This record gives structure tokens, sequence and C-alpha cells, in this order.
């Protein structure tokens, strides 16, 4: 017997048998190049291992409310626009606001929009719409809000069923197989306090999951900026999984690119980090993430190099 060599052999046929990715090494490197969806954070995208979502694919973002799985879902949405995809937005929420959407680069007016009577309803619409292979992303908000048209339409203690965890289960079997042949991502929303009953299948269903958690809240110096996320792929098919990421979001912003600049720069060493002072070839920077973030921001000209220096050490930007 030779380990190494029967276990290739076994892994293949394991793939083989279920699925790209099926099993894998932590320590691998993917070069499955795959057609993504940029997350709208360099680091996340990195995390992914593909550079963003994965297109065709059942997504799943889970958290606590206020953590940014939306701007998330809304900066995936722009990105598939800008490569001119058309976008579907089931909202059972009525949460959305339009006008945040297009300040992280929506094309709101061509984005579809429905808000569903039921959980069937809403599940079946998608299933529709994405049927038509017309679209190249759709966002599903509140996997909770499904809720079945039995229990909406008042009914009794009686014959009360985990219906809603049957629905979503159902629903994702027949969806799925769509998605792949149309190429759509689907990016469910989990805003969680079974996870929510529906994200039972989900869990499953899922090609990757996302553990979006707010731990932060970017003060600058004493005041409120924004809000740093951190984001666990715990679950990846495409790639090796339970990687990590982190961003700021500054208030009514979405997520911050120089702020990703900085980060990554620092680990990756372009940029050096003295105690409190930051500097890059040289360059002062400035005494503070955010004097930092806003000295890249006024100098379009650094940032873009150090993004580029970035970009190329690991592959490169997003589309
Ligand atoms: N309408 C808005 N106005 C100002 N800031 C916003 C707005 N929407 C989102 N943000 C920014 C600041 C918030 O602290 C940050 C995180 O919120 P959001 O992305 O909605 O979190 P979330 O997606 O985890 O909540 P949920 O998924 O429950 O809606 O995004």
């Amino acid at each position: 017997p030779d380990r190494e060599k029967a276990l290739e052999l076994a892994m293949a046929q394991i793939d083989k048998n279920f699925g790209k990715g099926s099993v894998m090494r932590l320590g691998e490197e993917v070069r499955q190049p795959i057609s993504v969806i940029p997350t709208g954070s360099i680091s996340l995208d990195v995390a992914l291992g593909i550079g963003g979502l994965p297109r065709g694919r059942v997504i799943e973002i889970y958290g606590p409310e206020s953590s940014g799985k939306t701007t998330v879902a809304l900066h995936a949405v722009a990105n598939a626009q800008a490569a001119g995809g058309i976008a579907a937005f089931i909202d059972a929420e009525h949460a959305l606001d339009p006008e945040y959407a297009k300040k992280l680069g929506v094309d709101t007016d061509s984005l579809l929009v429905s808000q569903p009577d039921t959980g069937e309803q809403a599940l079946e619409i998608a299933d529709m719409l994405v049927r038509s292979g017309a679209l190249d992303i759709i966002v599903i908000d509140s996997v909770a809000a499904l809720v079945p048209r039995a229990e909406i339409e008042g009914e009794m203690g009686d014959s009360h069923v985990g219906l809603q965890a049957r629905l979503m289960s159902q629903a994702l079997r027949k969806m799925t197989g769509a998605l792949n042949n149309s190429g759509t991502t689907a990016i469910f929303i989990n805003q969680l306090r079974e996870t929510t009953t529906g994200g039972k299948a989900l869990k499953f269903y899922a090609s990757v999951r996302l553990d979006v958690r707010r731990i932060e809240t970017l003060k600058d110096g004493t005041d409120a900026v924004g809000n740093r996320t951190r984001v666990k792929v715990v679950k990846n098919k495409v790639s090796p999984p339970f990687k990590q990421a982190e961003f700021d979001i500054l208030y009514g912003q979405g997520i911050s690119r120089e702020g990703s600049l900085i980060d990554m720069g620092v680990e990756h060493g372009f940029i050096r980090k003295s105690g409190s002072w930051f500097t890059y070839e040289g360059e002062q920077l400035g005494q503070g993430k955010e004097n930092a973030r806003k000295f890249l921001l006024e100098n379009t000209d650094v940032a873009n190099e150090i993004e580029k220096k970035i970009k190329e050490k690991l592959g490169i930007g997003a589309v």
C-alpha cells in the first residue's frame, strides 16, 4: 500500500460520485476558476477562494440583525449588474432601502422586486424567475419571513407541523438544479435570533454559507464612524472552507474599499504599520486607521497602486 496514491484514487471517486469538492485538503490551492460575483469585499473574496460568490449556486448569509448581511447581498447585486446582469429581489421583510442600494452602486430602476403573500408564493416566484435564465443573481430576504400559507391564513393549533422547513426543503430541491442550468446565484438571507426553521435544508443545499457577525464599532478617535464585520465561510463546496474575512462598513456607506486596502496591505506587508502610524513605501499615511483611510481616500493614486500590489500577489481584481 502507498497511502498518498490510494488516497488520490479515493478522493477521485468521491468527487466523481458526488461532485467536485465533495472532499478536499484545507491547505490545497484551487485553480478551478468558476465565474464568480465579487462580494464587494476583497478579503471576503479571497476567503471564498474563488474571488467571489460562485454562480449557479445557493448561498446562505446568516447572522444577527444589523451585522452587514444585506450590504454584502446588495454589493453582490451591484457587481452583477455592472457585468451586465439582471437582478431580482424577493422581498418579504419590507426593509430594503433602494437609496442605500444605489449608494452601493445598485441600479435600482432595473432591479426586479417582488413582495409575495406567502412562503410558497415567494419561493415559487423565485423559481419561476430563475428558469428564464435571464437573472445573474436573485436575493431572497428573510428565510424566516417565508411563513407557510396555512400559518398566514390563521389556522388552528391542530395539524401544526414543521411545514415551513418542509416548504423550504422541497423548494430548494427543485430550484437548485434550475439555478445550476441558469447559472444564477441565489443568496438566501438568514436574519436569525433549526436555523429559523427553513435554514435546516439551506444548510445542505448551500454551496457556500457565510456567518456574518458584527465585531467592532469603528470609533476612529472617540465617536461613531461605522462598524467592523467579520464573516466566516463555514461551508464552501467550491474551495477549502473555514476561512475568514473582516471589513469596515461606515455609516450610510457600503463596504470601505480603502479600509480593506489598509487591512490587507498591512498583513501582506506592503504597508508598514509602526505602532499608531501607517506608512507606505516610506510615505506617511497618518496616525489612525481613519486618517489613513482618509489619506487613501484623497490620494486615489496611492491605494490604486497598493490595490494593484495586493491584487497581483493573490490572483486579481473582481468580476
Ligand atoms: N439604510 C441605511 N442607512 C444607513 N446605514 C445603513 C443602512 N443600511 C445599511 N447600513 C450600513 C450601516 C449598518 O450598520 C451596516 C450593517 O447593516 P446591514 O447591512 O443591514 O446589516 P444586516 O444585513 O446584518 O442586517 P439584516 O440582514 O438583519 O438587515 O450597513
